[PDB]
């Protein structure tokens, strides 16, 4: 009875009642220009599709964008924020690309464009601020990253691993993070909230191989997020 | 019981068997040099006292060090990391003082020393890394910062950076921090049955509802499990 009385408590949980839930934008970068020096990302496509599928399961509108340049990425993001989220309860943004640690004020890390030009996670998040995007005002804004005064609110960012470090793959079973995220979400998204799920993910992904991969979270959420399912 | 299971699941929750739970250092900068320009964080003595009884009640060997310089803070910290938390289950660091925002590579944030010189959160978190302190390896390492004004793989680190101005009594800048007061109350009511992350969400919501043209505590986590504090 408690679980149903919490999930329904609007002061402790973000009520995800609309159908569909919101937009989910997956940006998939695999092929990098020669000058950058970034190795082709084998398997990123199997990951992409797992996620596309998963968030669809979770009732989102998923659009994928493959191989985009720094300038095109920021253009998709501005486009997304430019939308009318009025009738939506949430918004998701996934970025499957190469990355690194970047100097920041609020949100760490940067992600590479197919052109090798970086984009700060921080710049990505803010594109979704209340001024530029009042439709998502007050609503949870999630950010999933598989890499290497408009006060920011309800911003959630998960990192395949603390920026600067290594994310371990396996072109066939998929990268640990995306695979584990898909699995755990499959298992529990119906009875468990976003932060609990990411705990299982982090813990799970933490027991593989020599080098330990360590999924991150940088949150400014006010309530627990329970994904809609079926 | 669902919660009962949750609490006792070693895979889903950092089990706290020992007693005490660990060390807790609260640095409390109240009086800053005049050149700093930074005002006297009065009322902070009330905040600090509330927090030391809170973490005390949470089973920690709390130690309070007030008015430290950027260097003495780094020293006070360096010390805590030289200890052998080996038999302990978790470590806590609370920092009350003025803070300044600055671009950084690893972690965001910085707190002001009594001298007026900044100490980046990056450096604070790093001081407790696996190497410099294996004693706390794999164990939960908590950092609560309340600062108005704003290959050692990182693991089991948790940083709560609040910058919520606002007193317990708005008419009196010396009544204490509304954030602290609010967090403390939240702990008094749910610690006995809600994990760290859940407690702080309650707090986050209370803050957002309290003020609007104000930010909200930013959390950064590398925890692998839930943390149910010891409460007797």
């Amino acid at each position: 009875g408690a679980l149903e009385s919490l999930r329904g408590n609007a002061d402790l949980a973000y009520i995800l009642s609309m159908e569909p839930c919101g937009h989910c934008l997956i940006i998939n970068n695999v092929n990098f220009c020669r000058e950058s020096g970034l190795r082709t990302r084998t398997g990123s496509n199997i990951d992409c599709e797992k996620l596309r599928r998963r968030f669809s399961s979770l009732h989102f509108m998923v659009e994928v964008k493959g191989d985009l340049t720094a300038k095109k990425m920021v253009l998709a993001l501005l486009e997304l924020a430019r939308q009318d989220h009025g009738a939506l309860d949430c918004c998701v943004v996934v970025i499957l690309s190469h990355g690194c640690q970047a100097s920041h004020l609020q949100f760490p890390g940067a992600v590479y464009g197919t052109d090798g030009c970086p984009v700060s996670v921080e710049k990505i998040v803010n594109i979704f601020n209340g001024t530029s995007c009042p439709s998502l005002g007050g609503k949870p804004k999630l950010f999933f990253i598989q890499a290497s005064l408009p006060t920011p609110s309800d911003i959630f960012v998960s990192y395949s691993t603390f920026p600067g470090f290594v994310s371990w793959r396996d072109p066939k079973s998929g990268s640990w993070y995306v695979e584990t995220l898909d699995d755990i979400f499959e298992q529990w998204a119906h009875s468990e909230d976003l932060q609990s799920l990411l705990l299982r993910v982090a813990n799970a992904v933490s027991v593989k191989g020599i080098y330990k991969q360590m999924p991150c979270i940088v949150s400014m959420l006010r309530k627990k997020l329970f994904f809609k399912t079926s």
